[PDB]
């Protein structure tokens, strides 16, 4: 143990834990760092690949086509959507007397795209040939990808790029749309954006691209980053590497903060065409690896206890069918309040109220 | 069902109860040897049923 006589290294943070899923219950001290590795596969209208005969297509849509008469609808498996994944979070002490809970914090988002070396595959089975007795057309043209990490999943509205096609409505989860989440049938004016359709996204496999898009009004505790690169033949550049860590704190200097202890994860990717023989053309997406890391940071509860948890019992706080009592048609008539006590005011019939500001103002009798 | 009983929020700390010694006995015991009965199966010719087993 003699410093002297010994060499000394720097000072690393401790490993404590590696392995799978089931060691986040492992209770920590006050300072801890924890990071979690994520992977989605994307959703491109190919849910699964355990149906029989239509997952020969995996992350890939039917080779779409243009219809050629109004209007158009497309299938089911023909859009593509986004994928989320509400990953689990341990539960964490508080402090009542002092009303303070501590609560997960995102700080540093690491990201790349796995399967990136599967692209150049240009002696694939079915895949045009670019020139004639000659190899295969790249995939290439549309690329597009936006992932999300966040403590409440993102707010989304309705930008669909043509309001006279129809969708096909949900018999059984479907994919659902502006038509879907509003009930009334759509109008143009959702051409272009409409603040009567927001939405929150909570199914993986059914929320298209094609008319929602993150809008950025209400996700304070949401951030997500996207790039769209567009055309028919155009190339796809992505770099992907081990030492991109993405901060992501505010402005305020606090991070997302997961809220219900779950860390809403949310992506989607389309890298390219591929280009068949006879024409058909279909997206492809890719899935993407995450490596965001958390630590626990103290707020403050801002809603009171005593006065949230009355107002949840039946029993505690008991709701009766009566007379309106609040409203238009309110027959409470005048209530008054008495707090200490002046000397004898000029007359009964005055009426004194506070105004904008928050001082005491004797208003005066008009005629009427 | 069991009472409500009072709690703390200084020390966050509350009370439950806890059973310590559960005693027990079967309380149909000596009908057991009711041998004679309208249906019971005999030992042999003229017999006793057999008892309960």
């Amino acid at each position: 143990p003699k410093p002297g006589c010994c060499p000394n290294v720097a000072s690393v943070p401790k490993l404590l834990v590696k392995g799978g899923v089931e060691v986040l219950s492992v209770v920590t001290g006050e300072d801890s760092i924890t990071q979690i590795e994520l992977y989605l596969n994307p959703r491109m209208g190919v849910n699964s690949p355990d149906l029989p005969t239509t997952s020969n297509w995996y992350t890939y849509t039917y080779d779409l086509q243009p219809k050629g008469s109004s209007p158009d609808q497309p299938i089911k498996e023909n859009l593509p959507a986004y994928s989320v994944a509400r990953v689990s979070l341990p539960m964490l002490n508080e402090d009542i007397t002092c009303d303070t809970l501590q609560m997960w914090e995102a700080i540093s988002v690491k990201t790349e795209v796995v399967g990136i070396s599967s692209l150049i595959n240009v002696h694939y089975w079915d895949m045009k040939r670019v020139h004639d007795y000659g190899a295969g057309i790249p995939v290439s043209g549309v690329n597009y990808h936006m992932f999300a990490i966040g403590g409440e999943p993102l707010d989304l509205q309705g930008l669909v790029l043509d309001y006279q096609t129809q969708y096909p409505k949900t018999t059984n989860g479907g994919p659902i749309t502006i038509e879907t989440v509003l009930g009334r049938k759509m109008t143009p004016k959702n051409q272009g954006l409409d603040p009567q359709a927001k939405a929150k996204l909570d199914k993986d496999g059914n929320y298209p691209i094609e008319v929602w898009c993150p809008d950025p009004s209400k996700n304070e505790n949401s951030r997500y980053y996207g790039s769209i690169q567009t055309g028919s033949q155009t190339p796809t550049v992505l770099q992907f590497s081990n030492t991109l860590t993405t901060v992501l704190l505010d402005e305020n200097g606090v991070g997302p903060l997961c809220k219900g202890d779950g860390l809403f994860i949310s992506c989607a990717d389309i890298v390219g065409f591929l280009f068949k023989t006879s024409g058909k053309m279909a997206l492809h997406g890719l899935p993407r690896y995450f490596n965001v890391t958390l630590r626990k940071r103290w707020v403050k509860n801002p809603y009171p206890v005593v006065n949230l948890i009355n107002s949840l019992f039946s029993n505690l706080m008991p709701k009766v069918s009566g007379q309106p009592m609040e409203g238009k048609d309110n027959q409470v008539e005048e209530v008054r309040i008495y707090e200490g006590s002046e000397q004898l005011p000029g007359d009964p019939d005055i009426v004194r109220f506070l105004d904008k500001f928050g001082q005491e103002k004797t208003v005066y009798p008009k005629p009427s």
